[PDB]
């Protein structure tokens, strides 16, 4: 895999730990910061991030902005319309969750007539808004998930859809969450470019990330946020 530019850029969301978050410190790391940091090392590519916000990521992708984006980003067959991906580097469902003082939400049932939380442009808001009628809720959208968990904390909305090794890192962290609802199976998470655009990028994840998955660096990333409770 040959570079064709002197440093590409890289926009991601601005919190979705453990993949991207600004630590307590205020410096940005997680899952995705050290892998994709990792993979372009290994291939001899130099990265630059901009931490703006998955929607945000996805429009600057789109308008051939940021070369790509490494965001926690789901792999899907309508993305692949307009995006072209990278090997598979995490797995994902889709969960729910409310405030641990609320024990009205067992079961999609109990949702009728309440308010949910979704992220801009995510597949949680697009499950949750093609299931809003069928259960009966309203939905409102946040750019920012920190706007998003503060909202379920202070009691404006009653539930949130997120992905579930986000939801359960926070738990671990300490939120007040509860977790009502069997998770919804939702794939694997890629790195993207736009359509067409950057084929180089590609070429050196997927080499990159095979090369850490057999050298046990993968590992050792996942493992400096999710540890074994074994
Ligand atoms: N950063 C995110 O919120 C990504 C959520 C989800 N995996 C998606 O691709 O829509």
């Amino acid at each position: 895999a040959t570079p064709k530019k002197d440093v590409y850029t890289i926009a991601s969301d601005n919190s979705f730990a453990p993949f991207e978050f600004q630590n307590d410190d205020k410096q940005f790391t997680g899952i995705d910061v050290d892998l994709l940091n990792a993979i372009a090392k290994n291939q001899g590519f130099k990265l630059k991030w901009n931490f703006i916000g998955f929607q945000a990521a996805v429009d600057s992708v789109q308008s051939g902005h940021a070369d790509g984006m490494m965001s926690g980003m789901s792999i899907t067959d309508a993305r692949k319309q307009v995006f072209d991906y990278g090997s598979p580097y995490y797995s994902s469902n889709l969960t729910i969750a409310t405030s641990s003082t609320d024990d009205s939400i067992k079961s999609w049932k109990d949702l009728k007539g309440k308010t949910l939380g979704a992220k801009n442009g995510t597949a949680s808001f697009d499950y949750l808004n093609a299931h809003a009628k069928e259960y009966g809720y309203t939905v409102k959208t946040f750019t920012d998930a920190t706007t998003m968990y503060s909202s379920l904390n202070n009691g404006s909305i009653n539930a949130l859809m997120d992905d579930e090794p986000v939801i359960k890192y926070a738990i671990k962290q300490g939120q007040k969450f509860a977790t009502p609802i069997k998770p919804i199976p939702d794939g694997q998470y890629g790195f993207a470019v736009k359509k067409g655009s950057n084929p180089e990028l590609i070429e050196m994840f997927n080499n990159g990330l095979a090369n850490l998955r057999a050298n046990g660096e993968y590992d050792k990333i996942i493992d400096k946020y999710l540890e074994s409770d074994a």
